Formats: structure tokens, sequence, C-alpha cells
């Protein structure tokens, strides 16, 4: 019978308006001593909002259904009279964002590795009719070995909440597709845009469309006049041009082949997809080894 007293609170990993994420230690039952991450959501801050209650139920359902090496695992889920609990696998490798901050710019082979693993998580989700929608570096974590882990499937993590309509404008919009920003309707092609923005950020040190303020940034994304730096490889530039297109339906990955279309691009010519999925490829960075 899984209950809050089954877990010892160790430390706070994140604090938002909707609740906290803890590192926890299981203290009862078979797994005694096992370390997990625990997300604790404030019911009363959710129960009033309609789209927030829906999103809370969706995260629960997605994570329980999905089993994939590059997507964070849900272990337990339970409720009390005021809190929702999610017990997820503890991931010790930090955020992808931290590795990018350390390095400034990734070498092509480094970027290629992360983008390739991401393309597989993305492909798996699309098979199940799930859309990720924001591939900003802070949404991607690394496991203890340094392999990719997609992890934001639930409520906005912020404390302030830009307006009270949606949660699009609460964090950075620098990796979101134009059609998300316009709310004109969208589909899985949004994830391939976003993979392109993350790629551009990895290879140049900054996202493709950044302005002084939020309005100028939005305007740059909608205009979608891509500036390809001339020192990227021919392969990297060709993939970026194909991912970062205003017209969603013409992006690489947007057709019937989905991840298959992106994976067949020459930028990924040195990737063995069976060995990658099996995690037999050594990551460029091993967080346990880092200082
Ligand atoms: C649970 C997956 C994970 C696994 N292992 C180690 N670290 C992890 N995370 C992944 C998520 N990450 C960012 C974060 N998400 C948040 C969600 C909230 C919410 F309560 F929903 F509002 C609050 C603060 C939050 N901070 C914190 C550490
Ligand atoms: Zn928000």
């Amino acid at each position: 019978k899984i209950r809050p007293e089954c877990f010892e609170l160790l430390r706070v990993l994140g604090k938002g308006g909707y609740g906290k994420v803890f590192q926890v230690r299981k203290v009862t039952g078979a797994n005694t001593g096992k370390i997990f991450a625990m997300k604790v959501l404030k019911k009363a801050m959710i129960v009033r909002n309609a789209k927030d209650t829906a999103h809370t139920k969706a995260e629960r359902n997605i994570l329980e259904e999905v089993k994939h090496p590059f997507i964070v695992d849900l272990i337990y889920a339970f409720q009390t009279g005021g809190k929702l609990y999610l017990i997820l696998e503890y991931l010790s490798g930090g955020e992808l964002f931290m590795q990018l901050e350390r390095e400034g710019i990734f070498m092509e082979d480094t970027a290629c590795f992360y983008l390739a693993e991401i393309s597989m998580a993305l492909g798996h989700l699309h098979q199940k009719g799930i859309i990720y929608r924001d591939l900003k570096p802070e949404n991607i974590m690394l496991n203890h070995q340094g392999h990719v882990k997609l992890t934001d499937f639930g409520l906005c993590k912020e404390s302030i909440h830009d307006g009270t309509v949606t949660h699009t404008f609460c964090g950075t919009i620098e990796y979101m597709a134009p059609e998300i920003l316009m709310r004109s309707g969208h589909n899985r092609a949004v994830d391939w845009w976003s993979l392109g923005a993350l790629m551009y950020d990895m290879l140049t040190g900054a996202p493709p469309f950044t302005g002084e303020n939020r309005k100028k940034t939005i305007d740059k994304i909608l205009k979608c006049k891509l500036n390809l730096p001339p020192y990227l490889t021919q392969e990297a530039r060709d993939l970026l041009k194909k991912l970062l297109k205003r017209n969603a339906a013409s992006r690489l990955g947007a057709g019937p082949g989905d991840a298959g279309e992106v994976q067949a691009h020459p930028f990924f010519r040195h990737i063995n997809w069976e060995e990658l999925l099996a995690r037999k490829v050594e990551p460029p960075f091993k967080p346990l080894l880092q200082s």
C-alpha cells in the first residue's frame, strides 16, 4: 500500500507555484533504501482550473503508459486529501542545459548524439499520439550514464504565470514553433521545429530567434528568417533549414515517416539506431565523472 510515509524526504529538487519535486528514499516495503524523485502537487491550486486538472491527469496517464529508455519512468502514483504524488525514477545526471552552459558550444558529434537519442523519444511519443512541445535544454535530463531523459509532461513549473489563460508564455518561448505562439492549432510537426531550435542552440551557443524582449522574440519566430552561421557543416545547415520552417507540413519529420525522415538525414549518417536505442553508445559526458 503505497503512501506518503513510505518515503523519506531528502531534499528539494524544484519548487514551483503548483508544488515541489523532492529527492526521496523509500523506507518501507521491498525496495527499502531505493532513491526516487517525488512530485507533490497542491490540489487546491489545481482543482479550480479546468485545463490544469486535465493536464495533471494527462501527465499521470502518459508516464504510466510509456516505457522507453529516453523517457522518464513513473514508479508509483497516489493521492491524499490535498496533494497528488508522483514517484518517478531519480535521474542523477542533471539537465542537458547544464552541459550546454559548461561547454558554451557543442562539437557536432556531441550535439548529434543528444539529438539522435531525442529523435527516438520523440518518435515513440508520436506513435502514441503524444506531442512534447518544448525541447528547451532544461526539459531534457540525463540519466546516471549520461543518456537523454525527456521529463516535463505535467504542469507549468513556474511561480509567476504569465497571465492566467495558458502556460505557453510562462517560461522561455525560444524553442516553440510559430503555430504554438499563434495558437492557430498544431500537431507533431511542432516537435521537429523544436528539435531544430535546440540543435541551433547546441551548435551556435544561442536559440535561433532571440530578441530584446518577449514581443520582438515572438515577432522573430513568426517571421522565421533563419540565419545559418557559415561555419557549421553542410550537413548540419541542411538539417537546420529543413527543421526550422514556418510551414509545419513541410518540415522534416512532419510527413508519414515522422522520426524516420529526420533519422535518415546525412547529419545522422554515423548513427547506429539499434545500438543507440540499446544505450551501447558512450555519451560525450558522464556526469558522475565531472566536478
Ligand atoms: C521528476 C523528474 C526528476 C527526476 N530526477 C531528478 N530530477 C527530476 N526533476 C525534473 C523536473 N525538474 C524541474 C521542475 N519541475 C517542477 C514541477 C513543479 C510542479 F510541482 F509541478 F509545479 C515544481 C517544480 C519543478 N521543477 C526538477 C527535477
Ligand atoms: Zn505557468
